[PDB]
């Protein structure tokens, strides 16, 4: 359900980019309420979303590796590695060049599924508004866990989901001395279809059964898919940036 | 105007923490719509909220001080400082005892203006949900301008504004020589009454004024209050609690 302004939008004959027509009537048919103040919104949240998709895939294409924190390495032309494994960007250099270099220089970077999540919505804003826009606006960078500069972020509970969003697979019974496989972090790219760093693309049913075998003895608790999403508050991201 | 599960609330008598009645009756009272799905869920905002304006005073006599970034400093028992100037939680610290470290050895720290307000914001939230929780969510933590781990932090216009939101006087013909007075994040305490990180708790007018003494010369643009709150996200947050 979209709202703009008060109008609720209906099936009213746009000429739109193609690629958003799915998630666009995703939006629509849902009874999720989308409220923005303009068209303007809309559409941001539109080529943000699928940009968050586009740049999943770009991120799985490029090389980057799965690391554990204390494993984690990036190219030192743009980050230093901290103790614990952050990865601070060096001194006044550009934050869009340095997490582009992230997708153009994959092999040179190792770091986390959820370090990974904040890189793809770092990605997908580039792509988005522009280098530009977006050194002027997350002009200080550290990619470590589920940090984040300024981007207004919140996870709701429901099981109505939408490309872009950002999912979890809990794995409860999982293997003690594996606490790596408490569950994973993944992007909705298509329906039952999911980026998750370290394991690839893969549908839900691959997702569950690899994290099902990490599980303690006797473990009869299957992984499953949350029912929650985590999203990019776009009238707030709207604000700061456009 | 507060609505819970889609009933609206007026005057209902209540058995609740005095020290949150009048934020409750100025919610009530005010045009702007603040909207539940529980009881427990405006409670949890109301103690949220107070707890902001606490830890904005804990912090305030704390001694922790201002400094730039590239002379912020931690108690290194805790805290390492990176190049840049970011406070990294070091390996296996706890992070509740880390960041209320800040309010028990203030002297030992020194920090920019919106770090301050996050560390303020972790303050109210280990008062809100308590240590336990606390940790088990936000076990990895980097204080350094707007980074956040987790959190669900938006700004949205307005001139409305209440407890514990965090505000902006921006300094729009500041000395470009003396970039620190760009302008100054303060959280509300009261009526026109605010923390100002490195200025202290003063009145609007006061900042103003201060601001003013720091502009180009012959500018004839005051500082100002911007139309503008940032705010935690309430459901985003109590999802955790419940």
């Amino acid at each position: 359900m979209i709202i703009v302004s008060g109008q609720l939008l209906r099936p009213q004959n746009w000429q739109i980019d193609q690629d958003l027509n799915p998630l666009l009537k995703e939006m629509i048919e849902t009874p999720v309420q989308f409220d923005y103040h303009s068209i303007a919104e809309l559409m941001f949240e539109l080529k943000l979303r699928m940009n968050i998709v586009a740049a999943a895939k770009t991120l799985h294409k490029s090389g980057a590796k799965f690391a554990t924190f204390l494993k984690t390495y990036g190219n030192t032309t743009y980050w230093r590695v901290s103790p614990e494994g952050a990865l601070e960007l060096k001194y006044r250099m550009p934050p869009s060049k340095a997490i582009r270099d992230i997708a153009e220089n994959g092999p040179f970077y190792a770091f986390e599924c959820a370090t990974a999540i904040v890189i793809i919505y770092y990605l997908a804003l580039i792509d988005t508004i522009g280098e530009d826009k977006f050194n002027a606006s997350f002009d200080r960078i550290i990619l470590y866990d589920w940090h984040y500069e300024k981007l207004p972020i919140y996870t709701e509970t429901g099981h109505h989901f939408f490309l872009g969003d950002c999912l979890y697979f809990k794995n409860p019974e999982f293997d003690p001395q594996k606490a790596q496989w408490r569950g994973e972090n993944v992007i909705l790219l298509g329906e039952d279809k999911y980026f998750a760093h370290g394991l690839g693309i893969l549908n839900g049913k691959q997702i569950i059964d690899k994290l099902n075998s990490f599980r303690k003895k006797g473990a009869l608790q299957s992984a499953y898919l949350l029912s929650q999403a985590t999203r990019l508050d776009v009238p707030s991201l709207f604000r700061i940036v456009r």
